């Protein structure tokens, strides 16, 4: 009980060593509430006074038997020690031991510990650490020095059972205090790096740390079968691409035009430097990387005069290959996160034909869509039970615990406060100051820029009209007692401060929006994930941000010299890059920036300055670790607070009386208004109703649209020259018209006009058909060449939409995505007035800063020495002809461009260029400087933290409640299924769950049964299996440039290998006896062996009678059936398979929609933007002058890559950029774009396309959370 409170005394220990020795004489686990660290049963009472800090004998009766004490502090937290002296002579009893126990036991130490490890991370980002920091750093090791030792006095060092190294946190102390001191007596950066684990010193003294790195270390347990998959696919996939790319990105452009004798090889011995190589062969201007080129019909076509040698480096350095395994597995990796892919598939594209459009499409399928797919349910799954383990230990520890004049002026100024008119008025003033404030832009006159600032004077007049009256209404003791109040109260005195007599404080009056919060609900969901983002998951992201500062500083410190040193080497006019890990904030924006997902393109500029490895080693950590962080707070964020959802308002006061007073004026003015004053056609119509409800009628229509639909495709820019297909085209769109205007008419007399006008999808094909006669009605008129019917043509690319309601897989899914539009509705306006705020902020910013006076010979940027001011670009444009004083295309000029610059920098995609323009701005009218606002990279970290992370969490699970709501709402059955597909699933269901079958029969035959013995056993499978990792590793050991006799050695190997699979699959035969065909891998294990022959024999074939070498390449794949086998053993894998396998029907119908889309926005492509001009990734080879080379674009930004690089040409309106008098063979003329159709066509596609593969997500990660 409570009395068990006793000193402990040498008595006591007499007491403690002959109670032993009974143990001893005849020679249990410690309680869950009495091990050291927390706090004690309250069952016990309050403590003596003069019992703290004082040793005690241990509660627990299992530790009342060892060597242990307990001590505790004025808190009233435990610790215990273990009765044997420290290190044999410190008994318990010591003055040196107690005043020890009093150092180490107290707040006050612990917060000493806590303010001399800040600081000293505070010191670690230092570039050049001044020479006087000696001394302070020896005052650290000082203090680290004192701790240690008090902890060694305290509990010994390891003698005993309880002392200091026992815990693992003190080998950090350890290990950081033995290094310091070697250091101190005895590769500078090498002796500098290892002093940051002082700075993980903080997750031992930081309270609560503790259990948030364990929390995150068993997360990370459950993914070992995840990361066995990916490696294993990323390996498959790496050899796929290893056997078809091998060596293609060598191929460049060379000059025929090459005189005396020079020769292909009279060149080929003389090149080893890179000045040679732009001497000879073809590099496109402002590009680091000889041109690609190909041989097929569909690759890179090189120039006239040029012919395409496959000879010299790989792209990128170097780094860009699919020569040898490691660059493939590079490759890979890089394709399944998507960093920067869009190139990778550019140049495969370009260099091997666009025929791989296929390998491509399948590695984003199965390499990035599934595996992060699987990463993340398995991640959410783990944070999910452990939530769990908490919430129900803590219900359990609840459990637990229960069992004169001034006066009426105030009063009647309060009365002129009422809830309905000065909220709602208030409330109108400030929604008028969000859209008064929207009216900046840059190109300004005075009245404009004058009526804004007046308006701004008057409404900051009201605010503090209010903030006063509300001040004196009720006493001030009482006016801040309220949240939103003191906020206001900020808000206003620094308003105050601004009339006072800067940019960025221009803009916090935006902040009173967010008061916005208690009328409308979802806004304040967005206020509860912030508040979770610092209250009850404020240890989580400390985490995130003491590893974010750990990263940062580790990268500066292992390669600052390295990038100033070898400075020459990644830049051209040898000077820094613009990312680069020279300083503390630089080393901070690249970690920053691999967290958000760009992490290949400095990590080659690393790996150039300081080398593969430790480049490679420290951004995998990076990514690793940082991810895995972002993800478990995302996960945090999404489901603590959408299952913490799981006096009337001030408005609603408002509406009250307002409907009182509206509704009390109706109604009297109502009162008011009362007291001042045949046979024949009903066969016809029974016998269409059979006609159009009879099967063929609707097989043929359905067949129709699918034709119509396609002969869609064929009008590009070829169609002058294919005078045959032209005719043949036009008549059929007369015909397509002809037949759907008679189904309109049949299902009218049919169905009816109301019937077939209260049903949307004939009103769709109403609306097409409509028109289709408009355009058919003009042109028979004449007036075809009139501008808004040549629009109307264009419509016509609307055709497919037909298709939606005759298959059910879109039906099903568009019936998802409609029941989901109003919570996609809510949250897009709460992130259309957050984003507001950011752009109003960002045109106060840099409203027409982002204009530049440059070379258009290069794109270079003058020097702000000279040239500094727009006048000096004119008289530079008058002195010399070609120049320009251009302004980007997206930049921060007004609050629709502010919105398109924010889009870019929310999807990460052309949001760099943005960014140099916003750090190196100066000021209007003034030339930009390198680097001159360099800390408005602040905006941007702000901006993707609360508008791109917050709100997308906000978004998601808006979508989960709505999505599971639906799911409710149909009985508990599935969304995207049909009937027929959710037959099918249960069957597959009933497949995978099949109990083991039945024991083969044992064979009578001698023979036989030695083979049947030898062949069913584990050890024949563990050697095939051996077998087949062996082979893989062969395959691997392929590289490019090798030399014959290893090529021989490979093939025999190879034969080798097919032998023993083969002797496998005859002894299988032979002792099952047909037997074989019933379990189901034995039929593909026959498969394997078969096209493993076949193919070897067609091969040889293939040099020898039909040389190809791309066919051979294809066919010599049936390798890789080999690999697909050691899914055989692993019990997770197949699971993880046969869950893809189980949520193949959803991904189908979901891509069949998202596949009609693409074919939509590919005819509109083709009819819009076939003749722009070839412009930063429009070119040659990527453009929409073909329906293959639209979908191919499409295909590209399904996935958000680069949508920023086609838009940029179109964006290109004018004849300083585009030209728009030149002859086209389409009959019309100009180059150029039209931006309004272009943004729409951009900005509409990516958020369709966002919102289809966010549903893939949700169908494909609730199955695996079915599944298992
Ligand atoms: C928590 C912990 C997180 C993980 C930490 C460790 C994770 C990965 C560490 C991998 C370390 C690999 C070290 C390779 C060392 C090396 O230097 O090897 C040399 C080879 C061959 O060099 P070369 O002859 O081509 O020189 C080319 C010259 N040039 C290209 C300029 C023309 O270079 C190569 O193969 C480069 C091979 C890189 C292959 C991709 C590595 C795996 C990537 C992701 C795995 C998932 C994470
Ligand atoms: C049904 C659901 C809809 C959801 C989205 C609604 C968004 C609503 C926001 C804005 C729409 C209206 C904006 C005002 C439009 C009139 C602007 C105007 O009158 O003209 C001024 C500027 C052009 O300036 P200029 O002619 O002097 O320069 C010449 C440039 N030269 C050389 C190319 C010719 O006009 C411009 O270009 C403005 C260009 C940008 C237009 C807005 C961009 C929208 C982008 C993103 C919005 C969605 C974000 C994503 C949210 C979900 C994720
Ligand atoms: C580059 C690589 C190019 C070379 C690749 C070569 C091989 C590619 C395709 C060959 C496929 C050969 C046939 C594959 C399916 C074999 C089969 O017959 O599959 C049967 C199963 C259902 O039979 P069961 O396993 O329940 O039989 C009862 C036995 N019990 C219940 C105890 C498990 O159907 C299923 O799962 C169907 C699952 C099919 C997945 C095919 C993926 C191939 C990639
Ligand atoms: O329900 C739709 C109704 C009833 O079905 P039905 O079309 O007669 O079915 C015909 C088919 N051969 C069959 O019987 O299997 O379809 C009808 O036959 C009702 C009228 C359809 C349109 C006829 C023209 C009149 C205009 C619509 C008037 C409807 C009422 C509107 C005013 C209502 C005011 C209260
Ligand atoms: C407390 O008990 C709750 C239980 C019901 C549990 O339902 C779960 C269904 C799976 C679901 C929706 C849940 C939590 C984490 C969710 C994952 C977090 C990740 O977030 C995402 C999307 C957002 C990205 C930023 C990160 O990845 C998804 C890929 C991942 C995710 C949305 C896949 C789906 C997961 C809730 C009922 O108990 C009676
Ligand atoms: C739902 C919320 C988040 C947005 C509501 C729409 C408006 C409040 C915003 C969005 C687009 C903004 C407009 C973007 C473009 C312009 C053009 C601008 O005038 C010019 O650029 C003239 C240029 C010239 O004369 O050369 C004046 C501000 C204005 C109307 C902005 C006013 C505020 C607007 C209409
Ligand atoms: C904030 C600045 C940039 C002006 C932007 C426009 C807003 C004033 C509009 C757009 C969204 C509208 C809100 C949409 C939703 C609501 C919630 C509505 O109340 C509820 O929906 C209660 C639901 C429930 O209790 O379950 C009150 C009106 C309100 C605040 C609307 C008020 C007017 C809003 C905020
Ligand atoms: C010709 C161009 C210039 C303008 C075209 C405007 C139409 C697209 C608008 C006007 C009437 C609207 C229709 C009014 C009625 C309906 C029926 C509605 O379905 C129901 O109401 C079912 C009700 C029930 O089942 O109980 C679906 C939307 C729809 C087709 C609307 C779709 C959009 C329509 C066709
Ligand atoms: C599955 C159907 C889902 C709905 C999809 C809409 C209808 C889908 C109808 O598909 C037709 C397209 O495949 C036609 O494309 P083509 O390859 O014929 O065009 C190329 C012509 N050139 C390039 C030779 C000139
Ligand atoms: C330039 C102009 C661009 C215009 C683009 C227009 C795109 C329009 C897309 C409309 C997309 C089609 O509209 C969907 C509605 O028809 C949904 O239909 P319902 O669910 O009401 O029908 C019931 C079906 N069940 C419930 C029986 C299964
Ligand atoms: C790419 C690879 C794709 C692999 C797809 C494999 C699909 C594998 C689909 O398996 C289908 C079986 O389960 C059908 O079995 P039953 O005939 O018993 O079920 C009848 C159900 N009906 C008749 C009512 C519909
Ligand atoms: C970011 C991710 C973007 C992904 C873009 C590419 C997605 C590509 C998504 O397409 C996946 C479907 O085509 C797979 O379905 P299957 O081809 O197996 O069709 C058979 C389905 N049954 C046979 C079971 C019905
Ligand atoms: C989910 C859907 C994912 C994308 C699906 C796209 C399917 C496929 C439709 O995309 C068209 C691509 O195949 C174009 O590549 P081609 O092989 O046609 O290019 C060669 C053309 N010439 C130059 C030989 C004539
Ligand atoms: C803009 O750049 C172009 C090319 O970079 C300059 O034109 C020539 O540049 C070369 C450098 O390789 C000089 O040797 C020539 O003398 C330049 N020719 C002329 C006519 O200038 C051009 O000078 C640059 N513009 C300005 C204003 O300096
Ligand atoms: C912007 O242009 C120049 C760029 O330096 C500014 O400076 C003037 O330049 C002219 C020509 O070199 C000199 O004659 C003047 O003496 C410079 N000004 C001064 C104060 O020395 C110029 O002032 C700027 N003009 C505007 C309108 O901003
Ligand atoms: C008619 C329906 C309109 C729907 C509009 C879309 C609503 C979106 C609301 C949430 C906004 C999320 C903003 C986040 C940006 C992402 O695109 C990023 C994605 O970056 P990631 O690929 O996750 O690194
Ligand atoms: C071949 O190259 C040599 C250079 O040593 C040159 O003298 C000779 O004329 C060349 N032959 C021809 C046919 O151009
Ligand atoms: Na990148």
């Amino acid at each position: 009980g409570p009395q068990s409170f006793v000193h402990f005394t040498k008595q006591s220990l007499a007491l403690i060593e002959q109670r032993i020795a009974e143990r001893k004489s005849k020679e249990p686990k410690p309680s869950s509430d009495l091990e050291a660290g927390k706090q004690l049963p309250f069952i016990y009472g309050d403590i003596p006074p003069g019992m703290v800090s004082e040793p005690l004998e241990d509660l627990d009766p299992y530790y009342a038997d060892k060597k242990t004490f307990i001590v505790l502090n004025k808190g009233k937290t435990i610790f215990r020690f273990n009765a044997t002296p420290a290190l044999y002579m410190l008994s318990p009893f010591s003055p040196l031991r107690r005043i020890s126990i009093k150092i180490l036991v107290h707040s006050l130490f612990s917060m000493l510990i806590m303010c001399t490890i800040l600081t000293n991370c505070i010191f670690m980002t230092m570039n050049n650490p001044p020479d006087w920091t000696k001394n302070v750093e020896y005052t650290f090791t000082g203090i680290y020095t004192f701790e240690s030792l008090v902890k060694i006095l305290a509990r010994g060092f390891c003698v005993g059972e309880f002392t200091f190294l026992r815990d693992p946190w003190n080998w950090l102390d350890f290990v950081v205090i033995v290094f310091a001191y070697l250091t101190e007596f005895v590769n500078v950066s090498a002796l500098r790096t290892f002093r940051v684990l002082r700075a993980l010193k903080t997750i031992s003294v930081i309270p609560g740390l503790k259990t948030i790195v364990g929390a995150l270390i068993q997360s990370v347990k459950k993914l070992s079968d995840v990361m066995i998959l990916t490696v294993f696919c990323l390996s498959v996939f790496a050899l796929i691409g290893l056997q078809l790319f091998m060596g293609n990105l060598k191929h460049k452009c060379f000059r025929n035009s090459l005189e005396n004798n020079e020769t292909l090889e009279s060149i080929m011995n003389t090149l080893e430097s890179e000045e040679d190589f732009r001497k000879y062969f073809l590099y496109l201007e402002g590009s680091k990387d000889a041109l690609l080129c190909g041989f097929s019909t569909d690759s890179g076509q090189c120039p006239e005069g040029y012919t395409c040698v496959k000879i010299g480096r790989n792209p990128d350095y170097g780094y860009t290959s699919f020569d040898t395994f490691s660059w493939a597995f590079l490759a890979l990796f890089r394709l399944m996160t998507q960093d920067y892919w869009e190139r990778l598939y550019q140049q495969t594209l370009r260099a091997a034909g666009k025929t791989y459009m296929i390998f491509f499409v399948v590695v984003i399928f199965l390499g990035s869509f599934y595996l992060i797919n699987l990463i993340l349910a398995v991640v959410a799954m783990a944070y999910e039970e452990q939530n769990q383990a908490n919430i129900e230990e803590a219900k359990q520890k609840e459990l637990e615990f229960q069992q004169p004049y001034w006066i009426k002026f105030k009063k009647c100024i309060y009365f002129i406060v009422m809830d309905p008119f000065v909220d709602l008025a208030i409330t109108i003033c400030i929604v008028l100051n969000t859209l008064f404030m929207a009216m900046e832009h840059h190109p300004m006159t005075e009245e404009f820029k004058n009526v804004l600032a007046i308006g701004n004077l008057v409404f900051t007049g009201i605010f503090a009209a209010e903030m006063v009256l509300k001040l004196i209404a009720m006493d001030p003791y009482e006016y801040f007692q309220v949240g939103w109040n003191i906020f206001d109260s900020l808000i206003v005195t620094l308003s105050l401060v601004e009339l006072f007599l800067l940019s960025v404080l221009r803009s916090f009056r935006l902040l009173r929006v967010f008061k916005l919060a208690k009328s409308w609900p979802t806004l304040n969901m967005l206020i509860k994930i912030i508040g979770n983002s610092v209250g009850a998951l404020g240890n989580l992201t400390l985490v995130l941000a003491i590893i974010v500062f750990i990263f940062a500083v580790v990268g500066m410190q292992l390669f600052g010299k390295s990038y100033k040193e070898c400075v020459c080497k990644i830049n051209d006019d040898c000077t820094l890059p613009r990312w680069h890990m020279n300083d503390f904030f630089h080393s901070f924006l690249i970690v920053f920036r691999v967290l958000c997902g760009e992490w290949i393109e400095t990590m080659w500029d690393c790996m150039e300055v300081a080398g593969q490895a430790m480049c490679l080693i420290v951004y995998m950590m990076v990514m690793v670790i940082g991810n895995l962080v972002v993800l478990n707070l995302f996960l945090a964020l999404l489901l603590s607070s959408f299952s913490s959802d799981n006096d009337a308002n001030n408005l609603q006061i408002a509406v009250t009386r307002i409907k009182k007073g509206i509704n009390y004026v109706k109604q009297t003015l109502r009162e008011f208004i009362l007291k001042a004053f045949g046979k024949i056609w009903w066969n016809i119509r029974k016998t269409c109703y059979k006609i159009v409800e009879h099967s063929w009628f609707e097989s043929f229509i359905v067949l129709m649209i699918l034709l119509s639909s396609g002969a869609l495709a064929f009008e590009d820019i070829y169609i002058e020259r294919k005078k045959t297909i032209k005719i043949i085209l036009e008549y059929a769109d007369k015909i397509f018209t002809y037949i759907f205007i008679l189904e309109m008419l049949l299902k009218w007399i049919a169905y009816g006009y109301k019937t077939y006008f209260t049903n949307a999808w004939c009103w769709l094909d109403f609306l097409i058909v409509d028109v289709s006669l408009v355009t058919l009605v003009a042109n028979t008129l004449g007036y075809s060449d009139l501008g808004p019917i040549k629009s109307l043509r264009t419509l016509r690319a609307l055709r497919p939409l037909r298709a939606l309601s005759r298959f059910e897989g879109m039906r099903v899914v568009v019936n998802a995505l409609i029941g989901a539009i109003p919570s996609i509705m809510n949250v897009l306006l709460v992130c259309l007035i957050f984003w507001l705020i950011f752009s109003i902020m960002g045109v106060n910013l840099f409203a027409g800063k982002f204009y530049e006076c440059i070379n258009t010979t290069d794109g270079s940027r003058f020097p702000a020495s000279q040239v500094p001011n727009r006048s000096e670009c004119f008289a530079l444009m008058n002195v010399s002809q070609n120049v320009r004083w251009k302004n980007l295309k997206v930049n921060f000029d007004n609050v629709g461009l502010g919105y398109l610059s924010l889009l870019q920098v929310a999807t990460f995609k052309g949001w760099t260029i943005i960014m140099y323009a916003a750090v190196d701005s100066v000021n209007v009218d003034k030339q930009p400087k390198y680097e001159y606002s360099l800390y408005m990279y602040i905006y941007f970290v702000v901006f993707i933290i609360f508008g791109s992370f917050f709100t997308l969490n906000l978004f998601i699970g808006v979508i989960i409640d709505n999505f599971n709501q639906q799911k409710k709402k149909l009985g508990g059955q599935d969304i995207f299924m049909t009937e027929e597909q959710k037959k099918y699933y249960n069957a597959m269901k009933k497949l995978g769950s099949k109990k083991p079958q039945k024991p083969i029969p044992r064979p009578g035959n001698k023979i036989q049964g030695c083979i049947f013995d030898l062949v069913t056993n584990q050890a024949f499978d563990i050697s095939i299996m051996v077998l087949i990792c062996l082979n893989m590793v062969t395959m691997m050991v392929e590289k490019e440039g090798q030399s014959q006799h290893m090529t021989e050695v490979l093939y025999w190997i190879n034969v080798v290998f097919i032998i023993l699979f083969t002797g496998e699959c005859v002894l299988k035969l032979i002792s099952l006896r047909h037997y074989y065909f019933t379990v189901g891998w034995n039929i593909f294990d026959f498969v394997v062996v078969i096209i493993s022959i076949v193919g070897m024999f067609l091969a040889d074939l293939i040099e020898t009678y039909f040389v190809s070498p791309t066919l051979f390449r294809v066919i010599r794949l049936a390798r890789i059936g080999r690999i697909l086998r050691l899914v055989k053993g692993a019990k997770g894998i197949r699971t993880l398979l046969f869950a893809l396998m189980m949520s193949l029907p959803a991904l189908f119908n979901i891509g069949l929609l998202l596949f009609l889309v693409m074919f939509i926005y590919a005819i509109f492509g083709m009819s819009n933007f076939a003749y722009v001009k070839w412009e930063d990734g429009i070119n040659d080879m990527f453009n929409f002058e073909t329906f293959g080379n639209s979908m191919i674009c499409l295909f590209q930004i399904t996935t958000s890559a680069g949508w920023d690089g086609l838009l940029a040409p179109i964006l290109n309106s004018k004849p300083p950029d585009c030209d728009p008098t030149l002859p086209n063979s389409n009959g019309s003329r100009g180059d150029c774009g039209n931006p309004s159709v272009g943004i729409f066509y951009f900005v509409s596609y990516i958020i369709i396309s966002f919102l289809v593969v966010v549903n893939m997500y949700i169908a494909v990660i609730l199955e695996n959370f079915s599944v298992a």
